């Protein structure tokens, strides 16, 4: 293998003369040495076995200003000895790198000129790469282009090569990779925001679709049942989603491939009929379901401006969800009042036994429907939220924000009511402690129903983000000081002469924690005389607790100050639109078949000749940029 | 460049790529490979790690006569190098610290509210227990050994205090003293009580209150709490 | 910053055998007659492109 290793060193450096020298020798060699299987042994003297790497690969992996040459001498050599098929179509063999061919290397190293040669020489254009570096799971183990040479040219912004590969036949544009993705899914995969990758996926996602001329690639489910449209929604790619929905192909013969059919235009005013094929919840998983109920991404706020949704969210509220949100509040109001107008009349007395909420049995009519409404609606929450418990594929944060703080307290409230009626039934006196939490949890949870009511809605967000993030810290350090300084003053106190009982406020530890607790809130009375060994030390630990406590309270107002000036005006108004969206859809999931169909949005359209699809009209006004409006669906400018 | 605090020049010395051949040997940014956007850059750690004597990672951190030590620690054979040392060994040792310093104050505290809150003739507060059960033996004994342990150790941090330009005040030394004072007041008392003095109680109580407030120190490897203990 | 002092102050404590085990780095053939420690830091960059020529090892990736 001396001739083998030296030719590898030849393509490496760039020595063309030294290459042509051994070029003759391998030509002189194979005629008489190891004949009768010439092209196999000849190839075997070019294969870097245990890797599959041939000379042509070794040439283009290592680019030098003298590289266009060494390719040509090997290609003309492949022509003479007739190995041109297996020569170019050879691939690596190891699992870490499989399928990587010559065309795969040339498209990466920006040698677009050499690419045109290898394609014309008969390179398998619809190649693949099913290795590990080419299908990583974690980041920074490799690069996912999509197991086609076309994708690597498009993902890496090589439009000249994409056009050339595209025009050449045998270029199956409807191909599919290992994980089922076609060329369009992969472009949705590798696409970041404008801070990162500039815009070229938006431009290259356009170029392939315009020329394709069919509703084929945009309607392909990879393996898990996802189109490029749905895939863009799940991963959280906002820029590409803005294009897919609001796509106008003004050039005729491809107006059919649009979703922005302009109904008409009279000067500044125009009417754009967007489409709602797979955006509404009529079918299975859609944008409006994925965009809202997803939690594994972070930018769900920015997506809900994209505007066959925002108009679509608002109209669902005006129709049905505004009412159902209020019909909810009236029953949940009547419930707590019922639970409360039992709790302050029957428990505040004792004869032998009161039955608190059980089957009334010797009470008037007023109290029958009272107690009965509690148990049925108590079980009703107790069941329902439990399904929301179960369908809780882990909300990435936790029980904490984005919804699940509230579905538990609803659940806990329902359990504690029914739990008590079981406790009381056997014998137990523990019924009262459960009704009282059932009130206090209930009243504080009426605060929940403030989201379809604006500015209050933003206020119920700010309280929540504040009782998760800053106050929880302040307690945790306020505990350790209180419990810390609590012992110090609870131990410095000494003998309580029984002749002078209740000798001091600070006695046991339990009293020290509270009489310090009353001090913090601004309540009670203080006298530095309490029976102690050191009245000088007994105060220094107290004035200590005043200062050290006080300092954190200033860390409080500034830590929220450093939170509110950055967040509120953008934070509250936007996540409010989010949680309001879940409320709309969650009601739409409830509705029966006949009632949902009646309230289904949309209006039919003749967007083109052989094309009827749903729509949603959104008028607008625009003055700054003008045109001689030519793209009309219907020429008559206006309604009717 | 590290000692004087010159950040711009340090950014160049570490991340130097001499792409032109014949002088690639003079680099510290050897690219292992590159496949399109993804690449792998093998930076160097000749005199950046603490394997040898005074280095960047020792000078950049322990220096106080400059002001811009923050901006330097982004320069990135350090930031990656700081983070990996934590994941390996220092995350654990920081928590093994907190458990013993937790068990210490609880020990010091579960003596302070049971024996001092009574008086017969004399209680021996923390001395050699001598007619107590096993629970109280390892209790008192753990206090004195670990009390001396802080009392010694921080004292070396006292001595190796080429004046931290501010003072005892910020950038570290506010906390190494209260650790020291806490350790002194405990052992100081056991000496005071030994002779005859009644002053033992006043020292145990500061030993608690200083101790509990200094548990706030151990909040730095735990993020957002860590930023709160700075503010 | 203060987190950095905590890391090193612990590293100053560690005995000889335990420090050597936890020593970072990996050997490299950066050049012909040159072996030195290293630390791999991968990255991602999209805005500026080039026909990458400066390779230590030609095989693009781990292993
Ligand atoms: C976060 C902490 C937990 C939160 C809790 C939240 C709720 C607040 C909790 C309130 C509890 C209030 C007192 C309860 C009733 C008394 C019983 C008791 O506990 O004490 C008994 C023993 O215990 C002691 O004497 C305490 C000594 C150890 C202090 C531990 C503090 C740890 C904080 C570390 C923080 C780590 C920070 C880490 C930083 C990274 C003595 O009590 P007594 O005199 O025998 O009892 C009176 C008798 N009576 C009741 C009949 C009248
Ligand atoms: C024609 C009528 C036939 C009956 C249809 C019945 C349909 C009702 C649906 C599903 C039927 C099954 C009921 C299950 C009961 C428990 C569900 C539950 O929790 O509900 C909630 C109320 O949610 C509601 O949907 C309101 C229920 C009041 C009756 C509405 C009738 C009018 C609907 C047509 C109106 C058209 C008006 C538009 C203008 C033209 C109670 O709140 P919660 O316990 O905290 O629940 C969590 C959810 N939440 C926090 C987001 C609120
Ligand atoms: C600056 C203004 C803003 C901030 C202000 C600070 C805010 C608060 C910060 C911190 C809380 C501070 C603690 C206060 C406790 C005082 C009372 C005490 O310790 O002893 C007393 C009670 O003792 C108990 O009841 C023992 C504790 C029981 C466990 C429940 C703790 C409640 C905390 C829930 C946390 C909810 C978290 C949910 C929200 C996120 C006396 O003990 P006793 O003798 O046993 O009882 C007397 C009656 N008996 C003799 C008849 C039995
Ligand atoms: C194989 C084990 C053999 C033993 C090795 C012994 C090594 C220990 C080192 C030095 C030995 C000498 C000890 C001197 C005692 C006083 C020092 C001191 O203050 O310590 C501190 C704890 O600091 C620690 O280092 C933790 C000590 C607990 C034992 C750790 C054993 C596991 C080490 C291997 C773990 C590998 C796990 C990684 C995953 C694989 C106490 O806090 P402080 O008093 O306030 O001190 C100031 C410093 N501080 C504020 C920054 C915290
Ligand atoms: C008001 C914003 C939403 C809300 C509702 C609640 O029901 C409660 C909330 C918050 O905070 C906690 C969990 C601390 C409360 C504990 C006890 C009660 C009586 C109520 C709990
Ligand atoms: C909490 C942040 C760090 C800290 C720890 C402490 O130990 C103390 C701190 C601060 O402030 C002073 C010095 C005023 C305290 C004096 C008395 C006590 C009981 C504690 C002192």
């Amino acid at each position: 293998r001396r001739l083998k290793k030296r030719i590898f060193a030849a393509v490496s450096e760039g020595c063309v003369e030294e290459l042509v020298e051994l070029l003759v020798e391998l030509q002189e060699l194979c005629r008489r040495r190891h004949d009768e299987d010439v092209p196999d042994f000849l190839m075997h003297k070019l294969t870097a076995s245990d890797t599959g790497k041939t000379c042509l690969m070794k040439a283009l992996l290592n680019i030098n200003p003298n590289t266009k040459e060494i390719v040509r001498i090997l290609l003309a050599f492949a022509e003479e000895n007739d190995i041109l098929g297996r020569f170019i179509n050879a691939e690596y063999t190891e699992e870490a790198y499989e399928g990587q061919t010559a065309l795969n290397i040339a498209i990466e190293r920006r040698q677009g000129d050499i690419a045109a040669l290898l394609i014309a020489a008969g390179a398998d254009v619809n190649a693949h790469a099913k290795g590990a570096f080419f299908n990583p799971k974690y980041q920074h183990e490799g690069f996912y282009f999509g197991e086609t040479p076309l994708a690597l040219a498009a993902c890496t912004n090589q439009p000249e090569i994409v056009q050339l590969l595209m025009e050449h036949e045998q270029t199956d544009i409807t191909s599919r990779d290992s994980r089922g993705n076609n060329i369009l899914h992969a472009l949705v995969t590798v696409a970041e925001d404008f801070k990162t990758q500039n815009d070229f996926v938006k431009r290259m996602y356009d170029m392939i679709l315009l020329r394709s001329g069919n509703w084929e690639l945009e309607t392909t489910r990879n393996n898990d049942g996802l189109t490029p449209l749905q895939l863009a929604a799940k991963m959280g790619k906002a820029e590409i989603l803005k294009y897919i929905l609001s796509r106008e192909i003004k050039e005729k013969r491809l107006r059919s491939l649009s979703r922005k059919f302009t109904d008409w235009a009279y000067g500044p005013v125009s009417s754009s009929l967007y489409d709602l094929t797979n955006v509404d919840t009529t079918t299975d998983n859609s944008v409006l379901e994925i965009t809202v109920y997803n939690t594994n991404i972070d930018n769900r706020h920015e997506m809900l401006t994209l505007e066959p949704l925002h108009t679509l969210l608002h109209m669902k509220w005006k129709k049905f969800a505004k009412h159902m949100f209020f019909l909810s509040f009236c029953f949940y109001f009547f419930y707590n009042i019922t639970l409360t107008l039992v709790s302050y009349y029957r428990p505040r007395e004792e004869e032998a036994i009161p039955h608190p909420l059980a089957l009334t049995h010797k009470m008037g009519w007023l109290q029958l429907l009272g107690r009965m409404f509690v148990l049925i609606w108590a079980m009703c929450i107790s069941v329902k939220e439990g399904i929301a418990i179960f369908l809780l594929r882990p909300s990435d944060l936790q029980s904490i924000l984005s919804d699940a703080w509230f579905h538990f307290v609803f659940f806990i409230q329902a359990v504690l009511v029914i739990l008590s009626v079981f406790l009381y039934l056997f014998a137990y006196k523990e019924y009262l402690a459960c009704l009282v939490l059932a009130m206090a949890l209930g009243w504080a949870n009426m605060l929940y129903y403030t989201r379809g009511f604006q500015s209050m809605g933003m206020y119920s967000v700010m309280i929540q983000k504040v009782i998760l993030h800053d106050v929880l810290k302040f307690l945790f350090v306020y505990i350790v000081f209180l419990l810390g300084f609590g012992v110090a003053l609870a131990s410095l106190i000494e003998k309580c002469p029984k002749d002078n009982k209740d000798c001091s406020s600070y006695g046991s530890f339990s009293d020290a924690v509270l009489e310090l607790f009353k001090l913090t809130i601004g309540l009670g009375d203080l006298n530095i005389q309490q029976n102690s060994k050191y009245p000088i030390l007994f105060l220094f630990l107290l004035i200590t607790y005043v200062i050290l406590t006080f300092v954190l309270l200033l860390n409080m107002l500034i830590a929220l100050m450093g939170e509110t000036v950055e967040n509120v005006s953008k934070e509250s108004e936007r996540i409010w639109r989010l949680q309001r969206a879940r409320t709309i859809l969650e009601f739409e999931k409830m509705l029966p078949e006949w009632l949902r169909s009646r309230f289904r949005m949309g209006e039919l359209c003749k967007v083109a000749e052989d094309d009827f699809r749903l729509c949603l009209r959104i008028n607008e006004v625009k003055w700054t940029e003008w045109k001689t409006h030519v793209s009309f669906l219907n020429e008559d400018p206006g309604p009717v």
